[PDB]
This record gives C-alpha cells, sequence and structure tokens, in this order.
DNA sequence: CATTCCGATAGTGGGGTCGCAATTGT
DNA sequence: ACAATTGCGACCC
DNA sequence: CACTATCGGAATG
C-alpha cells in the first residue's frame, strides 16, 4: 500500500546495507539469497517507473557487482517436459492422438524444430527490459541465474521492434556450440585448468558459476523455442509466428524451424535433420513436433509432466561396449528390489558410463545376462544408461550367474515375489533399515518437502545411529546433535536446522506425497489434495467414496483406505503437524 | 459384457559440475 | 591460522 | 533425465 517512490528506496536501501556488509566484514561473497532477490524485484519495479531510475540505484551498477548467494524465481507457467517418440510408428500413434481427440478441427499444422541440447531457460520481459532468467526447477520453481544470462552475447538485455507486451517471458535453450566447447578445453588443458566432458555439462556448469566475469568466458549462445507468461502485445495465434515476431524483437531464432501439413511431411523433416545433424556446429537430440496453433494448442491441455501438442521425435543413441563387472541389489521405500549393473567404465556420447539399472529378474533373464558377460551399452534418449543386449559370441569360458536375493541384502527378511506380478520386495517393512532411509529420503525430496541439505548421507547416518525413526523426529533435531556427525559442522548443522524449519510451511498435496503411500505418487497426491481439500475429508473417506476421485480406481482407493486406517500412520501424521508441518486450507 | 489396448503414472535407476563447508595441509 | 582439498547435495540433462 | 510395470479407463468384437 505504500507509495511507489518509497518502495523503489526501501529496496534500495536493503540492496546498499547488503553491499555495506559485504565490504565491512570482507566477505567472499553476499551469502544472502536476498540480494539476487531484492535486486530483481528493484529491476521490476524499475522497468515499470523508467522515470522513477536513480543514476545511484544498485541497478544501474558501475562494474563488476559483488558475487552473491544464487536465490529462486517462480514460474507462473510451469516449465514441463514432453513426451518422446523415437520412431515413424510411435510419431503416428501421436498424430492419431491428437486427431482422435480434436472434434473436426481438421486443419491441424505442424510447427518443426530442433530439439537443442543444453539447458531450457526462461527470460522475463518486462516492457522489453530483461529482468531475469530462470532454469526449470522442479517445474514451478526454478534457480535465478539472472546475472550469468547477461554475459550471454546472444540474449538482448532489451526488446526493439513494435507491439512489445507489458510482459512477455522467453523460453528456449542455452548452449555452447562445438567450437566453443573446444575453445574452453583448449584453454584449460593451456593453463592448469579442468576440461569439461562435454558441452550440455559444460553449457549447464556456466550458468551455476557464482562469478558473472567467469560465465562471460564462456562462449554461450542461446534459442528460442517458446513462451511463459504473457500479457498485452498483439502475438498472432500460430507458434512459428510468434518465434517470427521474436526474430524481429531482436531474439535469436534457429532459421531452421519449419511448418509441415502432414505426417509424412514431419518425418522427412525428420530424416533432413538426422543426415545434416554433423554440420549444424551444435549438439541435438532430435526435433519437437508441435501443434501450430495455440488455439488447438490449448484444447488439447497439458498432462502432469507434459503437454498433449507436442512431442520430442529423438534419434537413435550412439551405443559402445563393456562388460557386467557385476550386478548388485538396491532396496527402494516400498521395498522393491532393484537390479543394477556395474560396468566396466566406458565413454559413451560425452560421460563415463559404470551403471545401469536393470530393472528386474524377468529383465535379466530376457537378456540372459551372467557376471563377466560383454554388453551393448547406450544412453537411451542420449542421457541414462541402457544395457541394450548381450554380446553372447563374446562370452568369457568364465562367468558367474546373476542370483536374484530371496532375502533382502539389508534386513536379511524374506523377498516377495507375488503371483503375476515382476516386482520381488522386502517385506521387513519398519525393521528394514534401507527402506527406512529410502523413506525419509522421499519425505525429504525436492518435490515432497523439499528440505534442502538432506541427502543420502546425511539420512543414512541418521537412521544407522537411530537419531531419527519417522518422518516427525526430522524436526527435533537441532544443531547440536547434527554437529558431531560425519562430514558434519557448526553452520552446516545450522543451514539443515533452517532448511528443515523453512520446511515447515508446505501444501497438502506435497504432503501427501511425502507420506509415501502406495502407488500415490506427485500426480494421484494432487487430485486427492484438489478433490477433498482437507486432511480430514481424505482420511474420513471410504473406499467407494475414494474411487469417485479422477483416475483413481480400487487398487489406489484400497491403498490410501488402508494407510489412514492405521493408527501408526495417524500419529506420524499428527506429530508431524505438532512439529510444526503446515499447509494453506482451501 | 469380457478382453485387449492404451494413455498416464509410479517407482527406481545415471553422470557432470559447482557452491558451501568439513577436512586436510602449510 | 589461513589456504588448499574434497565430501556432499543441488540441480542441470 | 529414461524404462517398465502397473493402474484406470477407453476401445474392440
Ligand atoms: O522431456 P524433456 O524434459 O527433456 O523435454 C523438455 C525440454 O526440451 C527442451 N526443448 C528443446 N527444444 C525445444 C523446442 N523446440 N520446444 C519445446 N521444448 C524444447 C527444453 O529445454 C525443455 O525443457
Ligand atoms: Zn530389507
Amino acid at each position: 500500500m505504500e507509495s511507489i517512490e518509497q518502495q523503489l528506496t526501501e529496496l534500495r536501501t536493503t540492496l546498499r546495507h547488503h553491499e555495506y556488509l559485504y565490504h565491512v566484514m570482507d566477505a567472499p561473497e553476499i551469502p544472502d539469497a536476498e540480494y539476487d532477490r531484492l535486486m530483481r524485484e528493484l529491476r521490476e519495479l524499475e522497468t515499470k517507473h523508467p522515470e522513477l531510475i536513480t543514476p545511484d540505484s544498485p541497478t544501474q551498477r558501475v562494474g563488476a557487482a559483488p558475487l552473491a548467494a544464487f536465490s529462486q524465481i517462480r514460474h507462473e507457467v510451469p516449465m514441463l517436459s514432453l513426451d518422446n517418440v523415437f520412431d515413424e510408428e510411435s510419431f503416428l500413434a501421436f498424430n492419431k492422438r491428437v486427431q482422435d481427440r480434436l472434434k473436426n478441427n481438421e486443419k491441424v499444422t505442424w510447427c518443426c524444430e530442433l530439439k537443442l541440447d543444453g539447458l531450457a531457460v526462461s527470460i522475463l520481459y518486462e516492457n522489453g527490459v530483461l529482468v531475469s532468467a530462470a532454469t526449470r526447477g522442479d517445474g514451478t520453481t526454478g534457480e535465478d541465474i539472472t546475472s550469468n544470462v547477461r554475459t550471454i552475447r546472444a540474449i538482448p538485455l532489451k526488446l526493439h521492434g513494435e507491439n512489445i507486451p507489458a510482459r512477455l517471458e522467453v523460453r528456449g535453450e542455452v548452449f555452447l556450440p562445438q567450437a566453443g566447447f573446444e575453445k574452453i578445453n583448449e584453454d584449460a588443458r593451456r593453463t592448469g585448468g579442468k576440461v569439461f566432458a562435454n558441452p550440455r555439462n559444460a553449457a549447464a556448469g556456466s550458468l551455476r558459476q557464482l562469478d558473472p566475469r567467469i560465465t562471460a568466458k564462456r562462449p554461450l549462445t542461446f534459442f528460442c523455442y517458446g513462451v511463459g507468461v504473457l500479457e498485452g502485445g498483439e502475438l498472432p495465434d500460430t507458434h512459428l509466428g510468434r518465434l517470427l515476431q521474436f526474430k524481429k524483437w531482436g531474439l535469436p531464432v534457429s532459421d531452421r524451424v519449419t511448418l509441415c501439413e502432414s505426417a509424412e511431411e514431419v518425418l522427412a523433416f525428420y530424416h533432413k535433420v538426422e543426415e545434416d545433424r554433423p554440420t549444424l556446429g551444435f549438439d541435438i537430440d532430435g526435433v519437437v513436433i508441435k501443434v501450430n496453433s495455440l488455439a488447438q494448442q490449448e484444447q488439447l491441455g497439458f498432462v502432469a509432466r507434459a503437454p498433449r501438442w507436442a512431442v520430442a521425435f529423438k534419434f537413435p543413441a550412439q551405443e559402445q561396449m563393456t562388460f557386467v563387472r557385476d550386478v548388485e541389489f538396491q532396496v527402494g521405500r516400498t521395498g522393491a528390489i532393484t537390479p543394477v549393473a556395474r560396468l566396466e567404465p566406458v565413454h559413451v556420447a560425452g560421460v563415463l558410463v559404470s551403471n545401469a539399472t536393470l530393472h528386474n529378474a524377468d529383465e535379466i533373464e530376457r537378456l540372459g545376462l551372467r557376471i563377466g558377460d560383454k554388453v551393448v551399452i547406450r544412453r537411451a534418449g542420449d542421457v541414462i544408461p541402457q544395457v541394450v543386449n548381450v554380446v553372447l559370441s563374446e562370452r568369457p569360458e568364465d562367468t558367474r550367474e546373476v542370483v536374484f536375493p530371496t532375502h533382502c541384502p539389508v534386513c536379511g527378511s524374506d523377498v516377495e515375489r507375488v503371483e503375476g506380478e515382476a516386482v520381488a520386495r522386502c517385506t521387513g517393512g519398519l525393521i528394514c533399515g534401507a527402506q527406512r532411509k529410502e523413506s525419509l529420503k522421499h519425505f525429504v525430496s525436492r518435490r515432497a518437502m523439499d528440505v534442502d541439505g538432506m541427502g543420502d548421507k546425511i539420512i543414512d547416518q541418521l537412521v544407522e545411529k537411530e537419531y531419527v525413526h519417522t518422518p516427525a523426529d526430522l524436526f527435533k533435531l537441532t544443531a547440536g546433535k547434527l554437529t558431531g556427525l560425519e562430514r558434519m559442522g557448526p553452520k552446516s548443522a545450522q543451514n539443515v536446522v533452517n532448511a528443515l524449519e523453512k520446511a515447515k510451511e508446505t501444501t497438502f498435496a506435497r504432503f501427501l506425497y511425502a507420506l509415501g503411500i502406495r502407488e500415490v505418487g506427485e500426480a494421484t497426491a494432487a487430485g486427492l489434495a484438489a478433490y477433498f481439500g482437507t486432511l480430514e475429508a481424505l482420511e474420513a473417506a471410504s473406499i467407494e467414496e475414494l474411487q469417485k476421485v479422477p483416475d483413481v480406481g480400487i487398487v489406489v482407493a484400497s491403498h490410501v483406505h488402508n494407510f489412514f486406517a492405521e493408527e501408526s500412520n495417524r500419529n506420524v501424521i499428527s506429530e508431524l503437524l505438532a512439529e510444526g508441518v503446515h499447509w494453506p486450507a482451501p
């Protein structure tokens, strides 16, 4: 309610104060994640009132600004994923889905783009002025990388054409072309520097640098592919049309973007790009096919993790060979026992591969895999290690059978492989230390209670030393007790207590998900949350009423019902609430 | 309607690099 | 008593 | 980030 001038000055005062403490204490940086935040808030208010900007304002920073801790930025519009298709048939299925859905909106035109291989970045432009830039994070909240993005030559600090909207969030890929990647490695080996493994991870590392001066020396570039929040302007209903407009604003846009009228045209485009792939000058992992019309785009809507109007049409992945040195079994929070191949380290498409999931016992039999076997490996989708097949012809004289454990490798309990099901799991329950660990690990994960600083190691030790038994115990911990832990310390322990405290404020959906109810993942957690609104109506629901919730049948209904039916869980929840955990009432 | 098909999730798995701070070295 | 290493978790794909 | 099993619900005969 306080006037503009009074708001500007209160932001500048806090900013100039942080800079003061920085110099005084002779600090290495500004440990306050609230310095980058305040700065973007000042920029947002300033671009809004270009006449209320002073030459003394921190926004007119004359030279290198003081280093500051990374802050976060919320995405009004989610930065989701893409459903993948790997072959012409997979695409035709996608095409059928889009068609069968739409009601005689017949004219479906496909906008086709290269799927660049770097990292996603969202850039907010207010009245044509670049105010902030953020990564994707969990889709809702991402890291503020404004300082690093400002050093990217290809990204204009201000747009220029006509009808520039009041608010325009530009989404695209930041990346290192091959020549830039090689230039950086040539410099690393010349000096004592460390060389990067590939351009994707090098580009990402560059944007996580605390000191922008270092980022400025990385020849990062950018390409627009979409839009986030949009307010004002006169943008067209065609996706291509919009990119064409961005290009006119001065934003960088790939000249390869094309329009296809049929599925055959899309396929032709796919093979065309596959052929010129080596002449691009940068890496790609495929092409993105999307409904060009923003209207139809809205009719198709999104699913949990991705739009229904687009797919990433990926290229086949580069294969390599190596051998299995061993197969280990890891226990998950729901008791699941997953086999993992330990491989002889081999380089594949830019990275060192040492491990690959084997999924389950059926997969191991399908492959006929034995310890010692030679295998064909590949980074599926150009990211994840996958064991394609065993090379029988080269099976060593001496190989060892892979024996699925009949007793959990942790608590020793019996393993259960239910009739007709493929998954085998540990039956120890609360007795199993691996389940306890994985469960607490899941409770603390980014899409759950999001407790920064709590990882596999700290959790392992807390469960090992019997300090924690249930989620509630996590908040009873004090700096004193944490300080005396392996790889733990005074400030380190304080950061955890702080993160735990901050984690108290959540949402019903995240809390529900954090509880780890069988078959209740993030999507179902949100559905149940939105349906009942309160933890009361939920645990008071019957199996028959639970089945009224969309996408919830008897399996889920029963698991949910049996979960709250247990006093055990009732007190875990009640204790968490007692501990302080809470969320916005509907 | 009984089966089969399929869209959408759940659950569990991988590697690179950087900042912070625990830990080791001068 | 700082300075240089390096374990761990964040957080990219 | 990818894969597979599984669940819920739509499609098939
Ligand atoms: O499945 P996923 O999470 O890897 O995919 C989402 C990411 O795909 C990238 N990308 C690259 N090119 C495009 C185009 N042209 N359109 C939409 N997305 C694109 C993004 O970086 C995104 O996060
Ligand atoms: Zn066990």
